[PDB]
């Protein structure tokens, strides 16, 4: 690797691992479109398995970027429209409060205060219908952003309905396969078990628990190589041969809403580059609090802006992940760890690395 990359990565990540007591970590830096890999520590402490380029990590909420792109692909295929009422694709959602709530609102956490989690008690499709029927919005649709797995989760489930495919089937055939993400999974197959890192929470080895709409929201597991490829695809969508997928990526990076300096995409989130990193490290967009923020509609959405800091953070009980890239500069980073640690620390490291290389 170029020595500048080697040096900035090792000098930034090594103390991060110390400070945060992270058992294992993988990092990819995309520089001038080409990936460079770095690993530390252990995928499995008890069995002394090292982190490698083939180690599978739980992406947690970084999964939403895949959901956003799959949804974008569905729009490009003419199967759904983001302007469509939720009830067009779920006719049994007859409750009044659903009047005026569109697929756009679900995809961007702006439906009017859908809760963070689908309750663990929801097990059947009937249970799921009752949950959404009984939910009472705090705000009119398209006025406030409140991060919610129940929001984008429902978007994901509904987006695939016209295809007749299950969410998994659609993600595999329309996103993973075409992009050659052959070590990226919604359900980790037995063949890949040996590569699946354990997450660590309070010293215990843990994997993510199953839940309703888990696949759509926080269900993807992937290697550092595959995540690098994902970043490459998002940095330069025009190099992708499948036309609906290329368009899907572009739609996911469009700017639909603004809060402060932040713009909400489909899964992806964006800030204008050059970035003042204060808001994403210390301020209103540092992701520590669950925050209800008034949004200003971008009418219509600005197409993918090349000079953007495009990013998503993610966690599960036992994992922490971060992805950021700057299309203009052909530059990106992926950070995967098998311990959940604070988002501001993750963003601080990513900024330090990318700012040095930009
Ligand atoms: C305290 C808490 O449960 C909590 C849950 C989710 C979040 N959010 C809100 C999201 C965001 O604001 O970007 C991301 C994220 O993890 C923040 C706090």
């Amino acid at each position: 690797a170029p020595q500048q990359i080697n040096d900035i990565v090792h000098r930034t990540i090594t103390p991060l691992i110390e400070q945060q007591k992270i058992p294992g970590m993988a990092v990819a830096v995309i520089y001038q479109g080409k990936p460079y890999y770095f690993t530390w520590g252990y995928a499995d402490i008890a069995k002394k398995q090292p982190v490698t380029q083939q180690t599978l990590f739980e992406l947690g909420s970084v999964s939403k970027t895949f959901t956003g792109v799959l949804g974008g692909d569905a729009i490009a295929r003419g199967e759904i429209k983001l302007s469509d009422p939720t009830t067009k694709y779920w006719p049994e959602l007859t409750a009044k409060q659903w009047n005026g709530i569109t697929l756009l609102h679900l995809a961007t956490y702006t439906a009017g205060g859908l809760p963070l989690q689908v309750p663990d008690e929801v097990k059947s499709s009937s249970d799921l219908l009752r949950f959404y029927q009984n939910w009472q919005p705090a705000w009119a649709p398209g006025t406030q952003r409140l991060y919610a797995n129940s929001s984008i989760g429902l978007f994901g489930a509904l987006a695939v309905k016209p295809s007749g495919l299950s969410f998994e089937q659609a993600m595999q055939t329309r996103v993973f396969q075409p992009l050659k993400l052959n070590h990226t999974w919604i359900n980790v197959p037995p063949a890949e078990e040996k590569n699946y890192a354990w997450g660590y929470r309070e010293g215990k080895a843990v994997h993510v628990s199953p839940g309703a709409l888990d696949a759509e929201a926080y269900g993807v597991k992937s290697t550092i190589e595959d995540m690098a490829r994902w970043v490459q695809s998002n940095l330069k969508p025009l190099d992708i041969n499948e036309k609906t997928l290329q368009q899907g990526i572009q739609l996911a990076q469009s700017r639909y809403w603004q809060t402060g300096d932040m713009y909400q995409g489909l899964g992806w989130e964006m800030l204008d580059w050059p970035v003042n990193p204060d808001s994403i490290i210390n301020g209103s967009d540092n992701k520590i609090a669950l925050a209800a923020r008034p949004v200003k509609a971008i009418t219509p959405p600005t197409p993918a802006v090349r000079a953007s800091w495009v990013h998503k953070t993610g966690a599960t009980g036992g994992f922490g992940s971060y992805v950021a890239f700057i299309p203009e500069k052909e530059l990106g980073i992926v950070m995967l760890a098998n311990k959940n640690y604070p988002n501001p620390a993750r963003v601080d490291a990513a900024w330090q690395i990318l700012n040095a290389l930009q």
